[PDB]
Protein backbone atom coordinates (compact mmCIF):
# COMPACT_ATOMS: atom_id res chain seq x y z
CA UNK A 1 0.00 0.00 0.00
CA UNK A 2 0.75 3.58 -0.40
CA UNK A 3 -0.19 6.98 -2.05
CA UNK A 4 1.39 10.45 -3.01
CA UNK A 5 -0.16 13.40 -1.52
CA UNK A 6 0.75 16.28 -3.40
CA UNK A 7 -1.20 19.79 -2.86
CA UNK A 8 -4.64 18.27 -2.46
CA UNK A 9 -4.15 15.19 -4.61
CA UNK A 10 -3.93 11.49 -3.47
CA UNK A 11 -2.03 9.07 -6.39
CA UNK A 12 -2.42 5.68 -5.62
CA UNK A 13 -2.54 2.45 -7.43
CA UNK A 14 -5.68 1.99 -9.94
CA UNK A 15 -5.75 -1.22 -8.10
CA UNK A 16 -5.34 -0.71 -5.00
CA UNK A 17 -7.68 2.31 -4.60
CA UNK A 18 -10.74 2.82 -2.19
CA UNK A 19 -14.70 3.39 -2.51
CA UNK A 20 -13.81 7.13 -0.84
CA UNK A 21 -11.48 7.34 -4.09
CA UNK A 22 -13.65 6.21 -6.42
CA UNK A 23 -16.13 8.80 -4.92
CA UNK A 24 -13.66 11.75 -5.03
CA UNK A 25 -12.27 10.56 -8.50
CA UNK A 26 -10.10 13.06 -10.14
CA UNK A 27 -8.46 11.29 -12.83
CA UNK A 28 -7.69 7.38 -13.45
CA UNK A 29 -6.09 5.75 -16.28
CA UNK A 30 -5.80 1.46 -16.19
CA UNK A 31 -3.10 1.21 -18.72
CA UNK A 32 -0.75 3.10 -16.18
CA UNK A 33 -2.58 1.43 -13.11
CA UNK A 34 -2.62 4.67 -11.55
CA UNK A 35 -6.03 6.80 -10.01
CA UNK A 36 -5.74 9.73 -8.31
CA UNK A 37 -8.28 11.75 -5.90
CA UNK A 38 -9.21 14.80 -4.21
CA UNK A 39 -7.72 15.85 -0.75
CA UNK A 40 -9.54 17.81 2.01
CA UNK A 41 -5.70 18.55 3.60
CA UNK A 42 -3.18 19.32 1.86
CA UNK A 43 0.09 17.48 1.17
CA UNK A 44 3.82 17.53 1.67
CA UNK A 45 5.08 15.47 -1.19
CA UNK A 46 6.56 17.17 -4.50
CA UNK A 47 6.81 15.79 -7.83
CA UNK A 48 10.38 15.37 -9.43
CA UNK A 49 9.97 17.09 -13.22
CA UNK A 50 13.36 16.01 -14.24
CA UNK A 51 15.12 12.81 -16.24
CA UNK A 52 16.92 10.98 -13.35
CA UNK A 53 17.43 7.27 -13.90
CA UNK A 54 18.78 6.78 -10.29
CA UNK A 55 16.64 6.90 -6.99
CA UNK A 56 15.25 5.40 -3.94
CA UNK A 57 12.28 3.55 -3.47
CA UNK A 58 10.65 2.18 0.06
CA UNK A 59 10.16 -1.51 0.00
CA UNK A 60 7.47 -2.23 2.88
CA UNK A 61 8.33 -5.82 3.28
CA UNK A 62 12.12 -5.29 4.06
CA UNK A 63 10.84 -1.97 5.97
CA UNK A 64 13.88 -0.51 3.83
CA UNK A 65 14.69 2.01 1.46
CA UNK A 66 17.01 0.69 -1.35
CA UNK A 67 18.79 2.75 -4.36
CA UNK A 68 18.14 1.50 -7.58
CA UNK A 69 18.63 2.27 -11.51
CA UNK A 70 15.96 2.34 -13.41
CA UNK A 71 15.05 1.94 -17.32
CA UNK A 72 13.07 5.20 -19.33
CA UNK A 73 9.40 5.01 -19.19
CA UNK A 74 7.76 2.79 -21.35
CA UNK A 75 4.79 0.13 -22.99
CA UNK A 76 6.18 -3.13 -20.97
CA UNK A 77 4.27 -6.59 -20.79
CA UNK A 78 2.30 -7.06 -17.67
CA UNK A 79 0.97 -10.94 -17.49
CA UNK A 80 -2.68 -11.39 -16.69
CA UNK A 81 -3.05 -11.13 -13.05
CA UNK A 82 -5.87 -10.99 -10.42
CA UNK A 83 -6.40 -7.23 -10.98
CA UNK A 84 -5.81 -6.85 -15.08
CA UNK A 85 -5.77 -8.96 -17.72
CA UNK A 86 -2.88 -9.63 -20.16
CA UNK A 87 -1.82 -6.21 -21.66
CA UNK A 88 0.52 -3.33 -22.04
CA UNK A 89 1.40 -1.21 -19.30
CA UNK A 90 2.36 2.40 -20.27
CA UNK A 91 4.51 4.52 -18.69
CA UNK A 92 6.22 1.75 -16.49
CA UNK A 93 9.84 1.98 -15.31
CA UNK A 94 11.92 -1.62 -14.73
CA UNK A 95 14.83 -1.58 -11.93
CA UNK A 96 16.11 -4.61 -10.08
CA UNK A 97 14.97 -5.02 -6.99
CA UNK A 98 12.99 -6.77 -4.25
CA UNK A 99 9.28 -6.90 -4.01
CA UNK A 100 6.20 -8.54 -3.49
CA UNK A 101 2.38 -7.35 -4.38
CA UNK A 102 1.98 -5.58 -1.11
CA UNK A 103 4.59 -3.76 -1.88
CA UNK A 104 2.56 -1.04 -4.42
CA UNK A 105 2.49 1.73 -3.58
CA UNK A 106 5.82 2.34 -2.29
CA UNK A 107 7.55 6.01 -3.47
CA UNK A 108 10.35 6.29 -6.07
CA UNK A 109 12.07 9.80 -5.41
CA UNK A 110 15.59 11.35 -6.79
CA UNK A 111 17.14 14.68 -5.67
CA UNK A 112 14.18 16.26 -7.48
CA UNK A 113 11.16 14.82 -5.59
CA UNK A 114 8.88 12.19 -6.21
CA UNK A 115 9.08 10.19 -9.39
CA UNK A 116 6.87 7.44 -9.41
CA UNK A 117 5.03 4.28 -7.44
CA UNK A 118 5.85 0.42 -7.52
CA UNK A 119 3.04 -1.06 -9.53
CA UNK A 120 4.85 -4.40 -10.29
CA UNK A 121 7.16 -6.69 -9.41
CA UNK A 122 8.51 -10.59 -9.02
CA UNK A 123 11.82 -12.74 -9.18
CA UNK A 124 14.10 -9.56 -8.29
CA UNK A 125 12.53 -6.79 -10.52
CA UNK A 126 10.22 -4.22 -9.56
CA UNK A 127 8.00 -1.48 -11.94
CA UNK A 128 7.43 1.73 -11.07
CA UNK A 129 4.47 3.94 -12.37
CA UNK A 130 5.89 6.82 -13.70
CA UNK A 131 4.14 10.03 -12.55
CA UNK A 132 6.77 13.10 -13.73
CA UNK A 133 4.81 13.86 -16.63
CA UNK A 134 1.17 14.61 -15.09
CA UNK A 135 2.23 18.40 -14.35
CA UNK A 136 -1.43 19.12 -13.43
CA UNK A 137 -0.50 17.85 -10.19
CA UNK A 138 1.24 21.01 -9.44
CA UNK A 139 -1.58 23.27 -9.94
CA UNK A 140 -5.66 23.49 -8.62
C1 LIG B 1 5.44 -5.26 -6.53
C2 LIG B 1 4.97 -6.62 -7.00
C3 LIG B 1 5.67 -7.77 -6.66
C4 LIG B 1 5.20 -9.02 -7.01
C5 LIG B 1 4.05 -9.15 -7.76
C6 LIG B 1 3.34 -8.01 -8.11
N1 LIG B 1 2.14 -8.10 -8.86
C7 LIG B 1 1.01 -8.73 -8.15
C8 LIG B 1 -0.16 -9.00 -9.07
C9 LIG B 1 -0.45 -7.84 -9.99
N2 LIG B 1 0.78 -7.31 -10.58
C10 LIG B 1 0.60 -6.51 -11.79
C11 LIG B 1 0.02 -5.16 -11.47
C12 LIG B 1 -0.05 -4.24 -12.66
N3 LIG B 1 0.48 -3.04 -12.49
O1 LIG B 1 -0.55 -4.63 -13.72
C13 LIG B 1 2.04 -7.45 -10.07
O2 LIG B 1 3.01 -7.15 -10.72
C14 LIG B 1 3.80 -6.75 -7.71
ZN1 LIG C 1 15.37 13.82 -10.51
Amino acid sequence: SGAIYVGNYRVVNRHLATHNDWANLVWEDSSRDLLVSSTTAQGCDTIARCDCQTGVYYCSSRRKHYPVSFSKPSLIFVEASEYYPARYQSHLMLAVGHSEPGDCGGILRCQHGVVGIVSTGGNGLVGFADVRDLLWLDEE
